[PDB]
């Protein structure tokens, strides 16, 4: 139980192909084991009263990978959205829907959708690209102020805390406008090895930040 | 100096921790910035020595100018001295920031187009991420368009965040946090960051 909680947590559920290779599995076979961890993060966030969580699903650049991996991460993303849809969330999917790569299955979540009891915002980046996001604005806006509040991800507010699994300390183009001031916590374990303590340590790190220091 | 297997093309530096450094030494909060000038030179010297192509220094942002006036003068004066000390060396200097302000130092106006064209050192001075992206009014028209993708961003003072540095160029950057405050810069801080980078 925390004095200070982030309003909005970003999750980069990385390490799936490494986890699978380490386990004696094929690379493409780790993604199926990323679905459960997502559901557990959702569970703990609801439980402590986190307002909003954004999951990084897959990028436009991720779809340049072997088809056996694209099929596998895409299916795992589809199923995570469908499963949170079975819970008590306000669900939103953001991504380039003007592409055959965007899964039909997720179109119905491209406007925020209340399921069960609601009262937690869950976002998924699906066929997302930072360049697509920033320039969604540049195309046919009156000015700079309008351009920025009309990025593709404009419905997603500033990220307070970004937690990335798989031990890499990088944003991989997740929400460059919303992450300018995000505190970044790296978990060395791969996403399918998610444990609650990963999120609890990320929340202790956020609480432990010195609020006198400014942006 | 270690022999490096691979090096980044472009290092970003966030020289943070100056105020905590001064407080820990019983000095005034604003009295740590001037102890950040020589560390800048040490980084420059190591980067030329090992042949890094480009370094961008976070100097100060528009958000930083909300700080007390006594802090603002100390960090602005230290940024001006750091640009001047690098300008004496064999470096192509570029300053990026909002010059349409009383805050922008007239001394640095001559670096707002890259000098000695033909190591590249960039400084962000009265820089703002919102100001940068809105400058066009795309990749090539933002205020910082001359500054390419950052490969490795190294931040002193223990905080793991960009504080609005170059949102476009940092999207894929590998980030290395030194817990020590910037005035406590040691050569091994930069070497451990390069060992991190080559291990990715
Ligand atoms: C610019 C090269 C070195 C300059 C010497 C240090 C004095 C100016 C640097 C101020 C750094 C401010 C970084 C603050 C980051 C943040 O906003 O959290």
């Amino acid at each position: 139980k925390f004095k200070r909680l982030p309003r909005h947590i970003a999750i980069i559920p990385d390490g799936n192909r490494r986890w699978a290779l380490a386990r004696g599995l094929e690379k493409h076979e780790g993604y199926s084991s990323g679905i459960i961890p997502g559901l557990e993060v959702y569970d703990i966030c609801v439980k402590i009263g986190i307002g909003e969580v954004t999951f990084f699903g897959f990028t436009q650049d991720n779809t340049k990978r072997p088809q056996i991996q694209r099929k596998a991460f895409t299916d795992a993303c589809i199923k995570s959205v469908q499963e949170i849809a079975k819970r008590d969330a306000e669900i939103l999917v953001v991504g380039n829907t003007n592409s055959d790569i965007f899964p039909e299955e997720l179109l119905e979540y491209t406007k925020r959708t209340k399921v069960g009891k609601g009262k937690i915002k869950i976002n998924f980046l699906i066929n997302y690209g930072w360049y697509w996001d920033l320039t969604y604005a540049y195309d046919n806006s009156p000015d700079g102020k309008k351009m920025i509040e009309n990025i593709a991800s404009a419905e997603i507010p500033r990220v307070d805390l970004l937690i990335r699994w798989g031990g890499r300390c990088r944003l991989s183009g997740m929400l460059p406008v919303q992450t300018v001031y995000s505190d970044i916590y790296v978990v060395d374990e791969m996403w399918p090895d998610f444990k609650p303590e990963h999120l609890f340590k990320a929340l202790e790190f956020y609480q432990n930040q010195d609020i006198t220091l400014g942006g």
